[PDB]
């Protein structure tokens, strides 16, 4: 019974309750949560997952320790879920040694030469979006933001990690990924993680994978360029290492390319005068619904404001975590081994002491006058350090070619099934309640 | 499922089943179960305790390599069993840096000058011994020693580790320490461990120990000296882990040191020459019944020939065990990570490769003729490298200082319920099947 840790420490927080812990609290959601900690205990408090004390640290200078000096040291991974199956080859779920292996073999594949290589690929499917977009405007009723932005990062993903060009949306019958009542439990009895594990039970679906694997076993062997062929090129790696990292890139830039576009819809549907603004600097940059390429996209310096401020009001991973490897005492204070240290993406970048009107939509934060004045230890959406994110390049290339073509053909505009406000999904993941839909005029 | 690791790697073993491995050919035996592996399988071979792969090594250079050379890099600790409770900070079943803390904080404790100051505190119980002996040997019956010696070893365990002199014969009403049918079990299902950690459950009896831990309370803080004087003078140790420590101590200082000297007598006394030519060297170092000393002991040669070749016959560990704890190639042969590398101490100490006779009880082996044709690693009775026993210094000492005083009274002698041949027990103890009785003469 660890619950006397952070009480034997001198550490504020929530008082634990036997098995549980805090979890109880989890109902506002784990970004309320952490509003409520930061508020009232300050700049470090701890509370219980179950029985695995979280301690959540908001200091840049402690966050700076924990994610890029004691990196190798101290905090190299992140807190183990359930059964994993062989998705423990994972880079995002290697530990130690296994991932600096895997986190230097699949660095290259996100080079700004690499990249601007994928450009021409995923503009492809820009055009296709305003196809998508042109009909779904003529038909004239609102659209919902996550069909048509889920399916193109379906198709940018499908083309970019493997090349199987499909119209996610026009073909919907061959997807071919249309892929807390358990994880609530695995956290609160982690002793049943082994039982899951020995039955080949997975927390993802395991019936799957297994046809994702089998096709890179005919393509692979019997001059394009993707994610695949970029890997194959390169001790060395194992077949069965290969597909899980594939995996991977998939969960990461389907929901989070989608969901980061329909916030940002939302926050220019809602100001048009950053909507109007924008679109002029991309009529500006790229005359007459020019395409957009990858020096283009680099150069709009109004466009890197609206993703940067939508990513500070809506950071998709809300927490960032490192696993304290043993006892140490980083910036004046003891972490014992064993401690999952947090930093609250979500609850430091809605702080009144480093953003002024927290609440609001303001892009100017990130111009170049006081972009400078912003701590890169609070404004964390990608994470930092060595173990920050390995496609977060990619992600801000493939988001910002679809904003310019989207919006050099439309203008788009509330409606009344809006949800304004948005109110954020009271469950785990970080997205609205009611999913957005807006009006989508042809210019 | 990777009971196809052995066959992966070209080793050789008996074929697993299920689940189970190769647990079901143990009905012969740990001893019997290595015998016919390396009699069949040659110098390398490889089996499954369940899911657990344990790699057999019978190599001398292969053996250093693990005990000696590469013992803090790779192969550090031992395999774990099952519900450890609070006894985790037991150094041998601590692990890597956490156990060199241990090692380093309890070797001063079996210096040479220690353990010279304990000579007289095992010699007065030798004494004891001998009253109970004379009694035993008075009443005119066949004596079974492992009541004797237990009844011994107990006394010089408490006298030595916290100087609470007892009778443990004599005053058996308080001893206090009275203390498959679940371990096969626990090896065939590794996954109820964490379950029974979290019930409080421990594989020793849990209600024990809280006994023994509040009699330190009080003597610890409210000149004489012990293991426990010694560990309190000694970053800083707890509270907690001085109490574990002690612990496994009586665990290894009981049960090894009666059975051995039951071994030992029983080799006397089936072989009459041997005791007469030991009790003469007896006579010869100290006339008439003299006291033994700590020099005196280091001084009779054939004494540690008669302990030294017991030790061959029964080494009462059977096996030396360690956790490749990543992949590595050592002398020839790649170890992959989490195989548990095994020494089948009982297996080598019987080989016809090293040993002429092995069945045979020749004291003449280790006479400082023949002792230097004796590799170090075919002869592991106590281990080898940093990880050997820390109390091989003090076990030997204690054992020889019993075996003088009882021999300087008494003579021993066959019985008709003396088991002979001894047949082994069949169990997992390294111990007779049916206890030893002999005929105990005064002379
Ligand atoms: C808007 C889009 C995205 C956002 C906001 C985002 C954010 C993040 C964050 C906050 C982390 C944790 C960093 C840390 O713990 O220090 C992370 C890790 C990671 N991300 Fe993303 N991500 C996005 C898209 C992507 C994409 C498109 C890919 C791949 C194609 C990707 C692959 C990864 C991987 C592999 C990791 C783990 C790296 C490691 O453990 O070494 N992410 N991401
Ligand atoms: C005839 C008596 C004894 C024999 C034959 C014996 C044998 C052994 C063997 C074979 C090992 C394993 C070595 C290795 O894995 O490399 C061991 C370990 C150990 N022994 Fe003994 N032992 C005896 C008595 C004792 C006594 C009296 C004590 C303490 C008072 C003791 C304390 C230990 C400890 C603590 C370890 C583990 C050391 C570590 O893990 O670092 N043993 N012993």
């Amino acid at each position: 019974h660890s619950h006397g840790l952070f009480k034997k420490l001198g550490i504020p927080g929530p008082t634990p309750l036997p098995f549980l812990g805090n979890i109880l609290s989890y109902h506002k959601g784990f970004c309320m949560f952490d509003m409520e900690c930061h508020k009232k205990y300050g700049k470090v408090w701890g509370f219980y997952d179950g029985q695995q004390p979280v301690l959540a640290i908001t200091d840049p200078d402690m966050i700076k320790t924990v994610l890029v000096k004691e990196c190798y040291s101290v905090f190299t991974n992140r807190r183990p879920f359930g059964p994993v199956g062989f998705m423990k080859s994972a880079i995002s779920i290697a530990e130690d040694e296994e991932w600096k292996r895997l986190r230097s073999l699949l660095s290259p594949t996100f080079t700004s030469g690499k990249l601007k290589e994928m450009v021409p690929i995923i503009a492809q499917y820009g055009d296709v979006l305003v196809r998508n977009l042109r009909r779904e405007a003529e038909t004239g009723k609102p659209v919902t933001l996550k069909d048509v932005f889920g399916a193109y990062s379906m198709d940018v993903i499908t083309s970019t990690s493997f090349g199987v060009n499909i119209d996610s949306l026009n073909n919907p019958q061959d997807p071919f990924v249309e892929n807390d009542p358990f994880f609530l439990s695995i956290t609160v009895f982690p002793f049943l993680i082994p039982i899951l594990e020995v039955l080949n039970i997975c927390v993802f679906p395991r019936e799957v994978t297994n046809f994702l694997r089998k096709s890179v076993k005919r393509m692979k062997e019997s001059h394009r360029v993707d994610f695949l062929q970029l890997m194959i090129d390169s001790k060395a790696l194992s077949d069965l290492e290969l597909v899980a990292q594939s995996i991977i890139f998939i969960f990461a830039g389907y929901e989070t390319t989608s969901s980061v576009l329909s916030f940002i819809m939302y926050e220019l549907a809602t100001h048009p005068d950053v909507q109007q603004k924008l679109q002029e600097e991309i009529d500006a940059v790229l005359p007459n619904k020019a395409p957009p390429t990858y020096d283009t996209v680099l150069q709009m310096e109004y466009l890197d404001m609206v993703v940067n401020e939508t990513l500070r009001l809506f950071p998709i991973a809300m927490r960032l975590e490192r696993v304290c490897k043993k006892d140490v005492e980083i910036n004046g204070m003891f972490i014992p081994k064993g401690v999952v240290v947090m930093i609250p993406s979500y609850a430091l970048h809605r702080d009144p002491k480093y953003w002024t009107e927290p609440e609001k939509f303001l892009p100017e934060r990130f111009s170049k006058k006081n972009k400078d004045n912003i701590d890169p230890y609070i404004y964390t959406p990608f994470g930092s350090g060595p173990r920050n994110c390995i496609g977060m390049r990619f992600a801000l290339m493939n988001m910002k070619l679809a904003l310019i073509r989207v919006l050099q053909n439309f203008s788009f505009k509330p409606c009344k099934e809006t949800q304004i406000p948005l109110k954020l999904s009271l469950g785990g993941l970080l997205q609205p309640e009611k999913p957005v839909v807006l009006k989508v005029e042809s210019r």
